[PDB]
């Protein structure tokens, strides 16, 4: 059954809500972002509405196969009429397509639902900024102060010089870069753009690339691994294993591998800066795990928070146990009383 933090009280629309059959009362679904624990359940057998963004509706068309006539994408930063209440979406800054949703209600309540999203100071200037928000439905993967990660620019810039040290030291080296969901392109594209080449993908990958709306793709992107020196691999061959195998298949055109795990938060974030990452090595073959988020730091959603000022907070992620309920609220309280509201 459907949990209660999926519900949008005074209408008919649930949120990220497919894996509970037909819910009780549910006129209109939205969907957030592309994502599986979000999307779960949809299919070419889904026949209800479902609103999203455009990329969000270009990816359920050709990869889960749901009917266009069922799919109802919205444009950005637009007030839009849904099943009689008014709607906005924002830009989360979490991947791409990702939204968060204003509703409207018609009793006069503002409500925000963040999805997953990595706040940012130029949240401050879209629509937001010109009314008030009332409750606040807020995406709390990393609500604890000890979760510090660097700017995505940070990152980017480390990953872009130690490929291109690497390949200029040694031609023959092959660049790998890790994936299982859309989100975090920035690593791959930026890396294949300094050394002047594509990035060479599986065909399923590519096809998923292709929804993306991301401009001049076309020229970054390939299924022709021969003619590529960055190849993206699922996740899970980002190993010693999996990538000794890799480098058996390029036939000699190659003598060493540099690979990339973009993840989110790992511990050695609380003792190292992102300058002092150093890979993992065996033989030929180097693995670097490099801090690039997708959501909000707790100095980030703090900030965000403080900001915004709403009058209710209802948590989405880390609902699971009374420590981490109690912990997330113990926050919150404390945010508001240093803020004043
Ligand atoms: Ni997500």
């Amino acid at each position: 059954t459907c949990p209660f933090y999926k519900k949008i009280p005074g209408t008919g629309f649930t949120v990220d809500a497919f894996q509970y059959g037909v819910v009780e009362g549910c006129t209109a679904y939205f969907l957030t972002h592309f994502h599986s624990d979000h999307y779960a359940g949809l299919s070419k057998h889904f026949t209800f509405p479902v609103y999203c963004s455009e990329i969000t509706g270009n990816l359920l068309k050709n990869k889960l196969h749901v009917q266009e006539q069922y799919i109802h994408p919205l444009p950005l930063d637009t007030e839009c009429i849904v099943n009689g209440v008014k709607v906005v979406l924002l830009d989360a800054n979490h991947c791409p397509g990702a939204v968060m949703i204003l509703f409207y209600l018609p009793n006069g309540t503002v409500i925000l639902h963040t999805g997953d999203f990595r706040a940012d100071p130029s949240m401050e200037r879209s629509l937001l900024a010109d009314q008030k928000v009332h409750m606040l439905y807020l995406d709390t993967t990393y609500c604890s102060p000890e979760y510090t990660f660097p700017s995505q620019q940070e990152v980017i810039r480390f990953a872009i010089n130690t490929a291109f040290e690497a390949v200029t030291l040694n031609p023959h080296a092959l660049v790998v870069c890790g994936t299982y969901s859309i989100g975090k392109e920035k690593v791959f594209l930026a890396i294949a753009d300094v050394l002047g080449s594509k990035v060479g993908m599986s065909q399923e990958k590519y096809k998923t690339l292709q929804c993306l709306n991301i401009p001049e793709i076309n020229s970054l992107i390939t299924t022709d691994m021969c003619s590529s020196l960055v190849h993206l691999l699922p996740m899970m061959q980002i190993n010693f294993k999996g990538l000794q195998s890799h480098l058996k298949k390029c036939g000699g055109k190659y003598n060493q591998i540099l690979a990339f795990r973009p993840t989110g938060w790992t511990h050695s974030n609380k003792f190292t800066r992102i300058a002092d990452v150093i890979p993992q090595t065996k033989g030929n073959i180097s693995i670097y795990g490099i801090p690039y988020s997708e959501h909000s730091s707790y100095l980030e959603m703090k900030r965000f928070v403080q900001w915004l000022k709403p009058q209710k907070i209802i948590p989405t992620v880390n609902v699971g146990t009374w420590k981490s309920r109690s912990t997330m609220e113990k926050y919150f309280r404390e945010w508001k009383l240093e803020a004043g509201y």
